[PDB]
């Protein structure tokens, strides 16, 4: 049980709750066409980071899609606010889509890192281990978040400590392989390790919102946290992603990116 289904909702919360997860929508889908489109102009060797930001553009906007279709599914308004009715509303969902998503965004970031071969391989699959292993006991712990907050608290520490080792896995290859990249790009990938230390970070804050704020208000500042996080995770990191394929592709000498870039 979430802490979603405990309350009513005034037909201000409700609505923009709708447009919060509405508007996520719109981005997600408007930065899939920015991407689709710019993949041409990036290398071979870095073609599949854009073509994950198009994967990603698509899961995120349709659990978004689903969760607010969910939200007007659950809800009416009855005797002057909006009361549950017979379907539920939860944020499980989006538990479950990270399970694809993360990986997705942490593969892209391996690529542009110029790893290769049997180092990409064993990266991934220690940095998806530790991914899973943050998302599933999260998502355990927030099944107690109504009913035993004593077990979120400690489902979210072994969930921080899986966090904290992928982000140190994270930083640990930035900073390493930072001097591999080209076209000053050594100098924007120290912005995407702080970007996801930011962006990140404010999930496991949404987790404690039913520690702090139990009420129709803490619903509300948990949907836009995961709004702010979506948005700077997926799309911005995604654009400075991108921004970093075509830099490297370009001094590679790929003259698709050299002239992509020449005419900007
Ligand atoms: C696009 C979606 C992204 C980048 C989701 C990232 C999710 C996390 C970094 C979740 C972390 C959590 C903890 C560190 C503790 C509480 C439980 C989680 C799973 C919310
Ligand atoms: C990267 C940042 C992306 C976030 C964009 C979200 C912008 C809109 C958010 C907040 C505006 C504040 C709206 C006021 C809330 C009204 C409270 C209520 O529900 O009654
Ligand atoms: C119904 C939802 C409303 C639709 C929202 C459409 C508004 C789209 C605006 C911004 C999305 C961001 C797309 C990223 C492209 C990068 C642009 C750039 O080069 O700076
Ligand atoms: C509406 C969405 C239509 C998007 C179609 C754009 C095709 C991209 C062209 C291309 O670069 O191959
Ligand atoms: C892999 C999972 C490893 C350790 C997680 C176990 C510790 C948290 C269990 C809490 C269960 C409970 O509160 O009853
Ligand atoms: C107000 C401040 C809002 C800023 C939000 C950031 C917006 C878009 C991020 C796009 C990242 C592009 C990479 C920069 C490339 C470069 O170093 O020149
Ligand atoms: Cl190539
Ligand atoms: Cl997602």
């Amino acid at each position: 049980k979430n802490i979603e289904s405990l309350f009513d909702y005034s037909a201000g919360q409700f609505e923009f709750i709708d447009h919060l997860l509405t508007m996520g929508v719109g981005v997600h889908f408007a930065a899939l066409i920015f991407f689709l489109v710019v993949s041409q102009f990036v290398a071979p060797k870095y073609r599949i980071a854009t073509a994950l930001s198009c994967i990603v553009m698509v899961s995120a906007g349709l659990i978004l899609n689903s969760q607010a279709v969910m939200w007007t599914d659950a809800y009416a308004y009855v005797d002057g606010s909006y009361q549950l009715q017979d379907l539920t509303f939860s944020n499980g969902y989006r538990y479950v889509n990270w399970m694809a998503t993360i990986p997705c965004l942490l593969l892209q970031l391996l690529i542009v890192l110029n790893l290769k071969g049997k180092e990409l391989f064993s990266t991934a699959t220690w940095l998806i281990l530790a991914a899973w292993g943050m998302i599933i006991t999260g998502y355990v712990g927030q099944l107690y978040e109504v009913d035993d907050i004593a077990q979120l608290m400690i489902w979210g520490a072994v969930s921080t400590a899986f966090f904290v080792v992928m982000n140190w896995i994270v930083g640990t290859k930035i900073f390493k392989n930072r001097a591999t990249m080209l076209g000053g790009t050594d100098s924007t990938i120290t912005k995407v390790f702080w970007l996801m230390m930011f962006a990140w970070t404010l999930y496991p804050i949404a987790y404690l919102v039913p520690a702090f704020m139990n009420n129709a208000d803490g619903v509300v500042l948990r949907q836009l946290l995961f709004t702010i996080a979506d948005i700077s995770s997926k799309v911005i990191y995604g654009l400075m992603i991108t921004y970093i394929a075509i830099q490297q592709s370009a001094a590679a000498g790929y003259v698709p990116a050299q002239q992509a870039l020449g005419r900007i």
